RNA sequence: UUUAGUUUUUAGUUUUUAGUU
RNA sequence: UUUAGUUUUUAGUUUUUAGUU
């Protein structure tokens, strides 16, 4: 059972969608035992989006820099979030479109049982469009994985 | 250009993820000229999700009950939101999974230019899982279309 | 090299899109050595579409009733035509949509070299929509395979 | 209801597949109130196909050069047509294939009700193959959207 | 680094493909620390394939019967194996096809480093075809996930 | 009906997975009437994988170097094998991943009936991962087509 | 065709048939 | 979870969290 006060998906999205200039939303999350990182990336290359999220997560200590296990979990969470952003073909520049995104990676246990271990959420919010400023609409995605 | 105070996708999501008893977020949105609809649907059949969103939207007057044009726009917005929810295969029961969702449909012009006309956002949030309570994690999707 | 007078795809489509009450377009094709069949099918189940095309093709002698080889070629041609019709998810009723189609299956060699053997084209034209008459638009697909 | 004499998809395809020198099919269509555009594009990059269709459509006045609304409608119509052409993965050069295409974009109201507004059809026909002349077969795609 | 003698994917496939040496191959794998499960399932419903693998895995103790974490890992491994089997649309009966499969689930650490923890491989081998005996060819899939 | 002793898919995989008995396994297969080709390719570009398999197949005489028919069959077999390898998006470097593969192409008739003609199996085995040695797991794919 | 490989701090312009491993 | 299986002559109505293998 998902713990009602620890919904990692909902929390990662709330964090992304906040613009309160003095927030410390990160501080509260960290106090409650979550590992958190925020970033921004814009590209016509999906691999640049994936790379920014991985590099931010490893530098901020949200996932282990050593070994494959945690990188594997984060890659597949990122892929799942990209589905929401790309909506059928995981392609950007090759389909004459570009994205500008803010992202959040949240790590912790969202369940009632401490046996469920750590899980990870990757959330993405921004715009996708033709490569001409203004010819764009909003885009979102969330991917969740065990870690 | 997207009008900063009129970001239809972000607004539909914030509406979805807020859990206030005396809220009236719907009142304020309608008071800013938005057409708004909230609902809930849980199913192992995608078609039931699509139908709830359509039926809710037509009944609350978010889209026209007559004609195809607006139904067409909402169907494709719904499909796009379902991508984020299903993440690769737009199947539920046939892949031994079930969803419980809250949805929001928001209709209005998110651009600076009045000439961009109305657009529609369909936003979905809930859980997806094995058909056993608790064997689930969060899921999310947003689709945006012109109308 | 494709023979300019034997373009199996273009020919199958021209045949489908003709409504001339007295045509004998089939007779000319057959005189030029093509094997041809025409049919109609409407459904919310893709398997019913596939079945109608196979059963028509086998009854009209466009493909062999015995053995797997030709059935295999026709199945994969049908799948390719369905991509054009479904445009991302090869689902009908589960996504709250229905199709009504006319189809053509053409069999013969469209190349300059007689060594290229027989090929097959499956073409589909009709409407796809919500299950309410009139809430629909046109749909098309063509699949081509060696046989 | 689709108006029998105004089937935008069928009309765009017939325009695409006819090869008359003194034709003026474009003249008759424009004389029935349609906005019409024909072109050719060959590439190993999908983005070049998308761009040719957009650039042709804007230049011939089939869609507005200003604003996003009509560009958005045409992009998604183009994506839908590309499904029929690519049949599973919306990739060309990265999968060692190339396309040579003719395209038609048709704009107008295909319904009985004037209230359905304008719709757009993008139709594509040509060959897809290995990057060696002659190692190819026909390909086809149609996408339809409200505008 | 993958340990040469602990390649979980290759080992799971070898187990599946030997119908000579089953009884003691399982013995040897379990001796080396692997958790192992073998089974067979045939269906026109993907959900029945998924269920057979989960049920066999839990009953034979390859994954925890309690909690979600391990069920989640095995579900996504099974989805990945099913891609190889279905090759683009994760549908069986709805596309007029059926499968008969043998499956293997292997659990253990295939890496040099103990810190990589346990991983799981789901391997599938059999036939997919029209629902007429003999109108079929072979099919294979392997999915690998961290657990 | 598939002939028990001529299962082209299973045979191609066994060939790939034995790094003990290569030299004379090829000899034995060729003795039994099979056309056989083995190779290796590593890349962040799918098109390089496709090309290596085609080039090896044509050079070793597994398929005709002349004409399109056999090239077409092998291309679609390779596409099917790649589904198992890529598991939902047929992309490598654009999704920040790389593969190192061994491959086998087998050609012959796996059925009881001579009338089924020749079929072709493309089998792939190796690793897919981040572009950092060791950050990888195993991958497999098999595609089967008539030729 | 003869096993691949290094990553963060919001992106961006476009027509007239393509092509070798 | 203890290997699946038969096919043509244009389709069709929909909200208030789902669930066992
Ligand atoms: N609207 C597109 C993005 C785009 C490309 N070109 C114009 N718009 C999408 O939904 O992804
Ligand atoms: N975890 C699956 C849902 C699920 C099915 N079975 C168990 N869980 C998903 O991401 O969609
Ligand atoms: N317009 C949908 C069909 C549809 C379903 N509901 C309404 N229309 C399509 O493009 O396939
Ligand atoms: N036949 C492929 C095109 C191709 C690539 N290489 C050879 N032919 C298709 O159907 O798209
Ligand atoms: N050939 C199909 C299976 C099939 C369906 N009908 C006939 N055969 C596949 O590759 O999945
Ligand atoms: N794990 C990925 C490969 C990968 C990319 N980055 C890290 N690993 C897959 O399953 O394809
Ligand atoms: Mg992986
Ligand atoms: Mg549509
Ligand atoms: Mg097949
Ligand atoms: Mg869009
Ligand atoms: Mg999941
Ligand atoms: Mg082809």
């Amino acid at each position: 059972t998902l713990h009602k006060e620890r919904r990692i998906g909902r929390l990662s999205v709330l964090l992304l969608l906040n613009e309160a200039e003095e927030s410390t939303q990160v501080e509260e999350l960290e106090r409650d035992g979550w590992k958190v990182c925020l970033g921004k990336v814009g590209s016509m290359d999906a691999h640049k989006v994936i790379a920014a999220i991985e590099t931010a997560s490893k530098k901020s200590g949200v996932i282990q820099s050593e070994g494959y296990r945690e990188s594997h979990a984060l890659y597949h969470a990122t892929m799942e979030a990209l589905h929401g952003v790309t909506r059928g073909e995981m392609l950007l520049g090759s389909l004459l479109r570009t994205v500008g995104l803010r992202f959040a990676v949240l790590r912790g246990n969202p369940y009632e049982s401490e046996a469920e271990g750590d899980w990870i959420a990757v959330s993405l919010y921004g715009t996708i469009g033709a490569p001409i400023k203004g010819l764009e609409h909003e885009t979102f995605g969330v991917g969740i994985n065990h870690i």
